[PDB]
């Protein structure tokens, strides 16, 4: 029992060796598997940064924004291995282990602001609200959608404008739709004097939107006194339409009004007012 | 003693085969578990992942978005599978699995988004709150439904457009209803000049609502002066009639109310102002 | 020692079944544990799946929905099952639960939009701020409620609406009443031309509020000049009366003042302006 | 070794009851420990459920909301029981757990609605910012206290509504009070017309806010000339008074003002307007 | 071995005892452990809750308050009491303490809305952005500062009325303050007619401002023309003086401006508006 | 055995050391290994400060800010290396993990605010919304980008002013943009009199978006009757032009049709209004 | 054997001394390390309570916060001194450790609302958006800042009030600057008369914006018709001059562009308005 007798005291049958062997080859495997580990997690280190940043470098990428996201993985796969390393060895590596699941649920509480806009847009590809040509409106924004991607939506407005508008915005919202509908429905409102006579007015009125072609026949057509207003009475006006023709069967139908009205006799009113007065 | 006498030190009675054949035999087990692991897990992913490739490919999909949640199941797997023999082999797994329970929240808190239409559309499903023809009113829109899925609704306008509605949007809100009760109530408002006589309108408008016939005469019908304004005194007039009737009953009541008013002499008054008049 | 010579090296009294058998004996109750836990769980899915089909089609549901309900049971159980055997056998399962526990929060998460309105209704039922008949107010939505229930109160509006407001969302805020109190106030205002005598127009208005029969004489009777304004000065007048009368006192009061001061000579005043003539 | 020889092989002093019977009686003590858990937890579970349905049906409740709490808090322990005894026979029980601690978390942000206005509660009574009689502002809406609860406060508002306000919504905002102060402020705005003289003006008030008795002498009072308006100069005024005369004082003083102001020859303007004539 | 005798099996040099005593005085200490636990955290309770109760019927606190918080606190211990021994005692106590932490992280984010303004106190202590006796403007409510307390800040409005308001509400917005700077600004806008002269206007404004004495004259004295107006062009005036004198400067020289214009004849504007006058 | 007879009692071939020895050396190693943890945290706390503060001197930096950082890394680095030590001599660490963990997520969540703007800036630099160059919109303030950094993106606004804004505030809005579309499209609207020839209107107005050159032909040009109006009806006029040439295509159009106009004899109505004059 | 003999029952060869030491030294050494944690967390919290007391008295303290706190840290040390004994012991802290993370994680939710703007003032610092005299614009106040602190932003408002506000509040909108850029841009509108020349306005704004001195030429100078009105056409105006000159170029051509115009002939017009008049 060489060990026995280099240092340890004998204290009787104290054969501290054949009963401490065991422990003995645990210290070492312990040391010893903290070695691999290391060595394995800085080649792999290695390895996996160059071809992260090689991959990286063929897709459109920042040089500085690259390095950045190389380096931060070198270290991420690093810190774990120290990590491993020093639980494997004999050190309590729980509160290390605790801030670094804080700072991590930090980085997802941080991220949460983007991954819902993945998500949106994985919805909005598989349920298909809308596709490309489609015009919709997203929220009080209307205008032709372009293309739907990952993270975001963009469609040209009627003015030109390129609007890029995230997609965890708009799943939130109602999607409203135009071309889904092939048939809609248009709404004049058309205020006129206190003295004109109802019928003559709903005569014209029906007149006008019988004599039209894009006009669908088959649906409701109304022409009634709506309201008693405050210096005329308005009559709505409602008529179907495909989605095509609406705005032209709009400015036309507003057109035959202008000439018709004016050509029977029917005043459109000029706010009214009446005063009373007395000098002082 | 062979491995006895072919690396380690003898020190005396140290057999430390036949005292550490346990641990051996431990160790051997633990990197053939770790095989098994590996070859399980990836045969499992292959299968797997071609599995849902195969059943997703058959209801509509698209092609990138199938393979990238394909190769997402299968890296998943993958991982698992990873750790799993990590763990087996020794190395303390507990900061990798830290941050990943800290990922997994983060795209919890992500998918929190759909998750609550999800459920809301489950509830507004099984509690039925409205059918697919009842008219309703969900927060400021209101428009024949359509249809109730799972994750939204769809509702036409009464103008013909097609809204998307999220669920979990209109579980949180008022779910008003106009088809659900058959029976409804109109309210006009009348205002009259300041010298009219109060018994003639009274009588005029009593007159007028007990002609018609769509107003249910079972109940309220009233007929009170309601506010002294500005320029005119107000009428409120209450009547009911049933869910179908309802536009039409106004229309013609407002038409009848327009005739008979101007038949009689009570005039509809302008906005009045005095004005003292003063040369400087 | 069979095993001994079966396959492992002897290396000296290396008799390893003597004393590896307890190590064996533990791998075999693994695997049969494990095996055990298995069929359980099958034969246990199977039952409760079964059960709750049985037992939800008794009452309302949608087919698709049972169905989606009861296999989701089923491969939850059968998940759990999974998971159990797996550590029963020797895997680190730590991994996959941390992810099911992510999994979990986030179905919570989802799920607070609803178990808040449940919770909200256990409470609103025994507290009872109102009961069935009780006319309410709630955050402004005002009309007789019609019943209470775990998930939403149901009132029909005055105009014969029924909306479906959640609990949660009235609990969270100003729960007004109108039945509770029998005793309530009206509040007239009467603006009046500047020139009228202020003691003719409260010896008038007092005389009106002594001369009804469910106006309170008991308590607070205020006719006083309470503003002067653009073109009138205002008149407060506050009366009380009980929840029944309110509204049928406030139109008979009404009419019996626009009466009395147009035979008094008190006028009400159009909006007045002072304009200042200068040709140029 | 009758165990030895029934089923297990021997292999040579393969005595395994003699060196497994500490393992068999783990295995006994497991199976009957468990068997003790449930019994325990059933008859522990009947009787708590049968004491809380008992004192619960004292206090006003209803009927099936006493049922469900009853059976609620029974299944919970019958839940608790048969994991603990899970646990105890050797299944791990980590995932259920997980799931379970998941489900409790969603509870309790659901309850977060309603704990916050219990705090409250707790925190307005313990502080006392206002007592039972005290008139109060509360957020925006004032009236009399009438009582203070645990989950809500009552208030009589001027016009003999009953508002019902949660605790928790009235300890984030100002706490504005009226009877705590004795002595508080009124403040008239009188504008006159542009040609009238100063030193009149201010001396007529002075005189008025001198005559008055209620109105504290000891502080300030203030007569100035505050703006030059668009058809106006404005005077501010403003006196002390205690806080019960304080209504009273503005009356008597506004018609005095009224009566003082006619007396004298100052002029309460219209509105005024200069208009610049031209034909065309 | 009696005990061997008694009951086990002999099976053979099967000595239970003499290798179970250990195991067996594991149950008894367990056993008794728990005995001990239960009765030391009976008599601390009663203990620790008698103490809180005496010590709380001292300062200022109501009766069932301080009976419910008692009893909370000694059925708190009472359970944490009773989950110590079921843990010593061999039941896997990991569910009840998973539901324990999530009844406590509810307890927290339910007291969440007290404890910030609890912080900000102490902030508001330490750092103290104001005295007791100054003059403040906390998030749009201005008036003396009368006391700060660990909860809330208490302050008289310059009416008198008296706003308690929470400290975490005020520290999370713009803490405006007037008497920590001695010398302030003042700003008439005087709009005059569009024909008066610019020289005389600035003249009579110069000659004003200077007259002054509490206006200081180190500093800047701005008299501009500032705007183009629709009936007026607007002059900006800006003076400075001490905190104290600022509202007595504004009113003097805003009379004085009162008195020197209708001196010289500068004309302030009634709002112009220019008529086209066609008869129809 | 010395240990056996110096200090424990012997009570018969209690040979203490021969089977303790052991656990004797697990108490040596425990604090000899506290000893090594402690002295090692304790320069790596040094080198490690030193080096940060070192390296931070270089790049702008605050004295006392450095400071701070170094201070602090430094005791966290000592706190993680006493709690280790702690727990390696055997003291339950659980409770100081729990609360470091509780003040980690505080931090975590403090943070939020600012790691969700570097996530921000990190997507819009891989995913270019918008260049160095650009001239964008960003939630309601527009001017050309100057750059892009890691936490805000400065722009100067047409006025001169340089805006600072954080990157999270805008990838959660519209990113507007008006340089990616080289075409855009004007929009006019010129209200006339009631009385003017629509056939005129239209014939002027087309030949003066003829004879421009800048607008792009060979896409839509609209001059339609848009709108009748309270005193006037509107016409809208929509063309095209290149984003250089808007603005100028719009004011030179704009005089073009401001001269044409009034060559013609259209005339532009100013606010029109009817009156009915009675005397009293 | 003595403790053989003493109290248990020997049952044959149940030397449970010799066998049973390890386990009552473990005990011994668990009932004495409980000791000495106990007495030396004791005399750590009173030198550390001490310590904290004196090195908090010399900064700016309040009396009882400097004991609330200092007696907070020693109960707090203490209260880990007492759960680390306990888990020494044998009692299983689990739930007391559970409830203690779930307050600290109430604490931290709590002091999240300060964190936050400890870590902006942080940014602030390091990134310099503005410096101690830079005038800015912070969410809608603008003033020249006075100093930057850990936790708030002192900045004296134009009219001299100062305004204290906190971190996290400012670096989570648009920090506008003025000082930044050193040439910034005015605009002026000038509604003329219908009637007037373009070419005559024109030329007079050139000659004036071109007497000027201040005015950069080497920029852009628009003096362009913008806009046809209601009552007037409306000329923008822009020109550049330093940050310094801007006020007063502002002023100087403002009061030239009145002088001018009136000298020239050129008419600012009063708001117009048509009447047609009609007799009753
Ligand atoms: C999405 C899911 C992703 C999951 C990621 C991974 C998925 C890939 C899964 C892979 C599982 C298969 C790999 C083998 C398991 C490891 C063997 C082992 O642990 O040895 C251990 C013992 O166990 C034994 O010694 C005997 C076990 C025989 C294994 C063969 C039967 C597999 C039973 C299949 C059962 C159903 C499997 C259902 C599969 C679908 C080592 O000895 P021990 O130290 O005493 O062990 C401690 C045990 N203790 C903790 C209880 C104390
Ligand atoms: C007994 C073998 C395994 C022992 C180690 C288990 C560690 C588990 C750590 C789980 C950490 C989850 C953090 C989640 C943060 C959101
Ligand atoms: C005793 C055998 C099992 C011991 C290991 C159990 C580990 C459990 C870890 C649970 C981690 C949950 C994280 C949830 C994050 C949202």
């Amino acid at each position: 029992m060489e060990d026995l007798n280099v240092v340890d005291s004998i204290n009787g049958a104290g054969s501290w060796l054949v009963a401490n062997q065991a422990l003995l080859l645990s210290y070492a495997v312990n040391i010893v598997a903290a070695l691999a580990i290391i060595i394995v997690g800085l080649i792999i280190a290695r390895m996996i940064s160059n071809a992260v940043n090689r991959l990286m470098i063929s897709r459109k990428i920042d040089a500085t924004v690259a390095d950045f996201l190389s380096a931060l993985v070198r270290y991420g796969i690093i810190a774990f291995t120290l990590i491993a390393a020093l639980g494997r060895v004999g050190v309590q590596t729980a509160s290390v282990i605790a801030v670094l699941g804080a700072a991590g649920l930090a980085v997802g509480l941080a991220l949460q602001g983007s991954l819902s806009n993945l998500a949106a847009g994985v919805l909005l590809v598989m349920f298909r609200p809308f596709r490309a040509g489609e015009y919709v409106d997203l929220g009080g924004v209307a205008g032709t959608v372009l293309s739907v991607q990952i993270f975001s939506t963009t469609m040209r407005t009627a003015d030109g404008k390129i609007i890029v508008i995230p997609n965890g915005k708009i799943i939130a919202g109602n999607i409203i739709n135009f071309s889904r509908e092939p048939v809609r429905r248009n709404e004049f409102i058309i205020g006129v004097a206190y003295d004109s006579d109802i019928d003559q007015v709903k005569q014209i009125l029906t007149n006008i939107i019988q004599s039209e072609d894009r006009i669908l026949k088959d649906r409701e057509m109304t022409v009634r006194l709506n309201e008693l207003g405050a210096s005329s009475i308005n009559f709505v006006v409602r008529v179907w339409s495909n989605s095509g023709d609406l705005q032209n069967v709009y400015w036309d139908v507003l057109e035959r009004i202008k000439r018709e009205f004016d050509a029977a006799g029917i005043s459109f009113p000029y706010p009214q007012m009446d005063v009373n007065f007395k000098r002082v």
